[PDB]
C-alpha cells in the first residue's frame, strides 16, 4: 500500500554509491515510502532495465546517480513520460526541464580547494600526474578544469602524465604502476577522485614511494584511513549522504502536492578533509 521510490547508482563497489544508496533509503523510509534500490554498474543499458523495472514496479519518484550525462536523458525522459519525476544527484545529465532536481557538488569549487592544498603541500613545485575520471561524467572535466585553473599559476609544477582510471581503483592501481616506471622522478598525484586515489597509493607504496604526496577527491572513509595513518595527504568532502537524503525529501514534496525547487540544477559545498578534521569524518558527513 506505500508509495515505492527507486533508487539508482552505480555500482556499490565504490563507497561513494553505497552511501548514496544508504542515504537515500534511509530518507525514503523515515518518510513512510517502501523502496526498490538497484544498480546499473555504469551502463546505460543496464540502467535503462532498471528504470523499465522501477515503471513496471509503480515507483512515484526515481533518486538517480546517471549511467553517463549524455546517455541517461533518454532513460529519464522515458520515466517521466510514464508519469514519473526524477531527482537526480552527484552527476548531471546534459539537459534541463527532464529531471525534477540535479543536485550535485560544487565539483569546481571543491577541485580548487584540493588543487591549493596539493600545490601547498608540493612547495609549488616538483613533476606531478594526475588521474581523471570517466569522459561520459561532466564530472571528471569539470575537476580537472579546477584542478589546472589553480595549477597553472605555479610554473615550477609540471605535469608529467594525465591519464583516466575511469573512477576505478583497479584501473587506477595499473595505470600508476605504468605511469611510475615512465615517469620515476614525480612528486605528486592529483587525482579525480577518491578510489582512483586509493589505487595509486596502493601502487606507490608497492613500489616502495610513500614519499609521493597523493590528494584525492570524495571523503571516503578508506581515503580518510589513508591520511589518519599517513598515506593520502588530502582529500574533498562531497556530502554524498546529505545530498541522496535531499533528492527524496524534494521527491517526497513533489510526490505530495507537486512542490518543485525554484532552480533544477543546485549545487552543495565541499570541504577539504586533511589530517586536521580527518577524525571528525564518517560516512561523507563532518561533524
Ligand atoms: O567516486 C565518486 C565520484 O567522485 C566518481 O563518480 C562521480 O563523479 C562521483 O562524484
Ligand atoms: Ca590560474
Amino acid at each position: 500500500m506505500a508509495d515505492l521510490i527507486a533508487i539508482i547508482t552505480p555500482a556499490h563497489d565504490n563507497p561513494f554509491f553505497k552511501a548514496e544508496a544508504v542515504g537515500a533509503e534511509a530518507k525514503a523510509k523515515e518518510l513512510g515510502y517502501e523502496t526498490l534500490v538497484m544498480t546499473h554498474d555504469d551502463d546505460a543499458n543496464k540502467q535503462s532495465e532498471m528504470i523499465d523495472t522501477a515503471i513496471g514496479r509503480g515507483a512515484k519518484a526515481i533518486i538517480l546517480d546517471n549511467a553517463g550525462a549524455d546517455a541517461s536523458v533518454a532513460a529519464v525522459k522515458k520515466a517521466k513520460d510514464a508519469g514519473i519525476p526524477s531527482f537526480l544527484i552527484d552527476r548531471e545529465i546534459n539537459a534541463t526541464g527532464v529531471a525534477v532536481a540535479q543536485i550535485v557538488s560544487n565539483n569546481y569549487q571543491g577541485a580548487q580547494l584540493g588543487a591549493q592544498e596539493f600545490v601547498k603541500l608540493m612547495g609549488e613545485k616538483g613533476n606531478y600526474v594526475e588521474l581523471v575520471g570517466k569522459e561520459s561524467d561532466t564530472n571528471a572535466g569539470i575537476r580537472s578544469q579546477g584542478y589546472h585553473d589553480v595549477i597553472d599559476d605555479y610554473p615550477e609544477m609540471k605535469s608529467v602524465a594525465k591519464q583516466s582510471a575511469n573512477w576505478s581503483q583497479t584501473e587506477a592501481y595499473s595505470k600508476m604502476e605504468t605511469i611510475l616506471q615512465a615517469n620515476p622522478d614525480i612528486k605528486g598525484v592529483i587525482s579525480g577522485n577518491d578510489t582512483m586515489a586509493m589505487g595509486a597509493i596502493a601502487a606507490l607504496q608497492a613500489a616502495g614511494r610513500k614519499d609521493v604526496i597523493v590528494v584525492g577527491f570524495d571523503g571516503s572513509n578508506d581515503v580518510r584511513d589513508s591520511i589518519k595513518s599517513g598515506g593520502i595527504k588530502a582529500t574533498v568532502l562531497q556530502p554524498a549522504y546529505a545530498q541522496a537524503q535531499l533528492a527524496v525529501e524534494q521527491a517526497d514534496a513533489y510526490i505530495k502536492n507537486k512542490t518543485t525547487p525554484k532552480e533544477e540544477k543546485q549545487l552543495m559545498d565541499c570541504v577539504l578533509i586533511n589530517a586536521d578534521n580527518a577524525g571528525k569524518l564518517e560516512t561523507f558527513a563532518l561533524t
